[PDB]
C-alpha cells in the first residue's frame, strides 16, 4: 500500500527529517468527512507516486502531534516540504478540488536531472539488475540504456548539458542513476566525474573474481559464435603457458582485481560516498542488499519482499512493481557458464585472495569469497 501509516513516536523520522513532499492526513474514526476523503487519498497516492507521499495519522491513537500545529477540527491536510508545512486544508473536499489544491502547490514540472549516483561497475557484477531493482522505489528514475559518457572522449567533449539530456525526465523530487560498468576500469573517469560532481554518490556491484571473469569471457564467446569466429578456451587466456601462472595481462583478470581499480577512485572520492553491493547475495538474496542501497542514498524503505519473486525455470530473481507489472531481466543475463579446469579455479583463487583481503579492508565489507 502506497499510503505511509504514521505514529507520535515516527513522526520526526517520517516527515520532518523525511525530503520530499508529504501530505499529512489527520484523521480518526469518528470523523465522517475523514472517511469520505479516504478513498480519494488511495487514488491521489497512485497518481502522485514520484512527486508525493501521502501519510495518515490517527489522533485518536496519536494525540501529541495534532495539537503542535494548530490541528483544530479534522480533516486537516497539511503539505510539507522537507520539514515544513507549505499549506493546509481543512474540511473534506473532492478528488478534483485535492487535485487543485496539490497541482498548484507541488514543484511537479518534469526535468532532466544529472544522476545523484553512479553505478560505476562491475562489468558482469549484476550492473543490469541492481539498475532495474533500485528503480523498484518510487523516488529513483532509471537511465534505461548504458550512457558511457565520461569513458568515451568523442562524448564527453559535447559537454555536461549533452551528458543531462540524455537523462530521463523526473519529477525534481526524484534521483536519477546511471549504469556504465566502464568507468570502473577507464583511467580518465574518475577525475571527469569528480569535476561534475565531487560529491557524487558511487555504486560498485561485485561477483566472486573467478567467477566474474569467467561471466566476462562467456560474454565475449556468446559474441564470437554468433558471428561464427574462433576464440579460446578461459583456461589458455587466464593462464601463461611459460610459467603455468596466472597470466596478469587478461582483461578479464584484470578487471577482476577490484582494489586496484577502487584506489584509482579514492584519489578523488572519500570512501564514504562508495557502496559496494555484494551481487553474489543479490543472486540468492536481493532485499538486504537493496536496503542498504536505500540507506545510503538516503531513501525511505519501500523495497520490500513483494517485489521479488524467484522464478524457478530462470534460477534468478524477477521483479514485481504493482499487480500487473511483472519483469524478468534480458536473455543475456543468468548464461550457462563453460566447465573450466578446477586446477585453473584454483589458481585463479590463490591468486585473488591477497586482493579480496585488501578490498575488505579499504571497504569494510567482508565478502566471503575464497
Ligand atoms: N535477477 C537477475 N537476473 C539475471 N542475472 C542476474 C540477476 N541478478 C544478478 N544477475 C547477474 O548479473 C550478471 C550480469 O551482469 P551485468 O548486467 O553487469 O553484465 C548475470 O550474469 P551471468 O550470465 O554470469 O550469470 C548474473 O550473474
Amino acid at each position: 500500500d502506497k499510503i505511509i501509516h504514521l505514529t507520535d513516536d515516527s513522526f520526526d523520522t517520517d516527515v520532518l527529517k523525511a525530503d520530499g513532499a508529504i501530505l499529512v492526513d489527520f484523521w480518526a474514526e469518528w470523523c465522517g468527512p475523514c472517511k469520505m476523503i479516504a478513498p480519494i487519498l488511495d487514488e491521489i497516492a497512485d497518481e502522485y507516486q514520484g512527486k508525493l507521499t501521502v501519510a495518515k495519522l490517527n489522533i485518536d491513537q496519536n494525540p501529541g502531534t495534532a495539537p503542535k500545529y494548530g490541528i483544530r477540527g479534522i480533516p486537516t491536510l497539511l503539505l510539507f516540504k522537507n520539514g515544513e508545512v507549505a499549506a493546509t486544508k481543512v474540511g473534506a473536499l473532492s478528488k478534483g478540488q485535492l487535485k487543485e489544491f496539490l497541482d498548484a502547490n507541488l514543484a511537479a514540472a518534469l526535468v532532466q536531472q544529472l544522476p545523484k549516483a553512479i553505478i560505476i561497475g562491475v562489468r558482469k557484477g549484476g550492473t543490469r539488475a541492481l539498475l532495474e531493482m533500485l528503480n523498484l522505489h518510487p523516488a529513483v528514475v532509471k537511465a534505461s540504456q548504458e550512457i558511457h559518457f565520461f569513458d568515451n572522449d568523442e562524448n564527453y567533449g559535447k559537454g555536461i548539458e549533452w551528458y543531462r539530456k540524455k537523462m530521463p525526465f523526473s519529477y525534481p523530487q526524484q534521483i536519477t542513476i546511471e549504469k556504465s560498468p566502464a568507468y570502473f576500469i577507464t583511467e580518465e573517469v574518475p577525475e571527469r566525474i569528480y569535476k561534475m560532481n565531487s560529491s557524487i554518490k558511487l555504486l560498485i556491484i561485485v561477483r566472486e573474481p573467478t567467477t566474474r571473469a569467467i561471466s566476462d569471457y562467456t560474454q565475449v564467446l556468446e559474441g564470437k559464435e554468433r558471428k561464427n569466429k574462433t576464440y579460446y578456451k578461459f583456461e589458455k587466456l587466464a593462464i601463461d603457458p611459460n610459467t603455468c601462472e596466472v597470466n596478469t595481462k587478461y582483461k578479464a583478470v584484470r578487471t577482476s582485481i577490484y582494489t586496484k581499480h577502487l584506489e584509482r577512485w579514492l584519489k578523488y572520492f572519500p570512501i564514504e560516498q562508495f557502496h559496494v553491493v555484494d551481487g553474489d547475495r543479490l543472486i540468492t538474496e536481493p532485499l538486504p542488499e537493496l536496503q542498504l542501497v536505500e540507506k545510503f542514498l538516503n531513501l525511505p524503505p519501500r523495497i520490500s519482499q513483494y517485489n521479488l519473486y524467484f522464478n524457478a525455470t530462470r534460477g534468478f530473481y524477477c521483479l514485481r512493481f504493482n499487480e500487473i507489472f511483472n519483469k524478468c531481466l534480458a536473455g543475456s543475463k543468468g548464461r550457462i557458464h563453460p566447465e573450466v579446469d578446477p586446477s585453473v579455479i584454483t589458481k585463479l583463487r590463490k591468486f585473488f585472495h591477497p586482493f579480496n583481503q585488501k578490498f575488505y579492508q579499504i571497504t569494510g565489507r567482508t565478502l566471503n569469497w575464497p
